[PDB]
């Protein structure tokens, strides 16, 4: 009945996995088929998306520094996890998380969106600040059903093209 | 918009509250009114209830030793929650936390129960394993809620009292 197994010792999972916390994965989940979505995220990584999560998500930074570029009362605000950090981030907050550094681990949780709530993957305008382009997705699987989303983004002038100014956003790398 | 607050340093946090991390508090929450229950639990403590959450409970052993004692299969079990362990729990699994150290901190995650999901709190015979009481509460703060729910325990011998062998429960200390 223990349908995530046994306690384990987390630095140590941790070291065994770090050839999965560096590109080109970054991240990996604990466990599978839970509601709580338990995720170790490394470095480094950059990147230009936005998460709208419709629901809490929860940081512990347990090695090495990163931080949160925000949206905050309409202003564009960064938010430091430096090691040792824990932080909950509160329903809609948009963030697109940078991490510098390599060796660094983070600890995210988050759970399963129920059938019918959306989670929103947004970029901005370096220019005026404007919205660009914004996805839906009934998120299932992050670490497979975003990639083909931020890749039809990238390759795509279109839905890089600001609507207010016309700038069209790089794409991957800001 | 940050309801929540900026990110601080955990571990300095931990040390600032030791206080409360022994008895009679034991355990302090992170963040107030979100949806992730964040709980920082301390030491020493013992308890005879065992807790049917009807959703996921999230361990992390920052500190000392723990361990839970479970009912598993219909058999009365161990998981040690050794220093550095993580450990998700899957809902209903019914589990009494024993904390046998001073200066221990365990980090625990839930989320708040909608409205008709209720928690149960349990205990057993020791002579005989047979379910002697049961409450169940909609919990919307542990903290208080529970106390007057374990105390109303104690002070029964009716309550305490085995339906299948007649032995009467110990009440607060095993
Ligand atoms: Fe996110
Ligand atoms: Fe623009
Ligand atoms: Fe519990
Ligand atoms: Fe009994």
């Amino acid at each position: 009945m223990l349908t995530y197994g046994a306690p384990f010792n987390f630095p140590r999972w941790i070291d065994e996995h770090a050839h999965l916390l560096k590109p080109p994965v970054g991240n990996r989940q604990v466990w599978q088929d839970s509601d709580f979505i338990v995720t170790v995220v490394g470095g480094p990584n950059h990147r230009t998306d936005y998460h709208d999560d419709p629901l809490e998500e929860f940081f512990y930074q347990l090695r090495g520094n990163a931080y949160l570029n925000l949206w905050v009362d309409g202003r564009r605000e960064r938010a430091d996890l430096k090691e040792g950090d824990i932080f909950l981030l509160p329903p809609h907050v948009r963030h697109s998380p940078q991490r510098p550094e390599a060796g660094s681990a983070c600890l995210v949780i988050e759970r399963q969106r129920p059938a019918g709530m959306l989670d929103g993957f947004e970029w901005y305008c370096d220019a005026c600040g404007h919205l660009v382009h914004r996805v839906e997705v009934q998120l299932k699987s992050a670490v497979t059903d975003l990639p083909p989303l931020f890749e039809s983004f990238y390759a795509s002038e279109d839905k890089r093209r600001c609507p207010h100014c016309g700038q069209v956003h790089p794409g991957r790398a800001a």
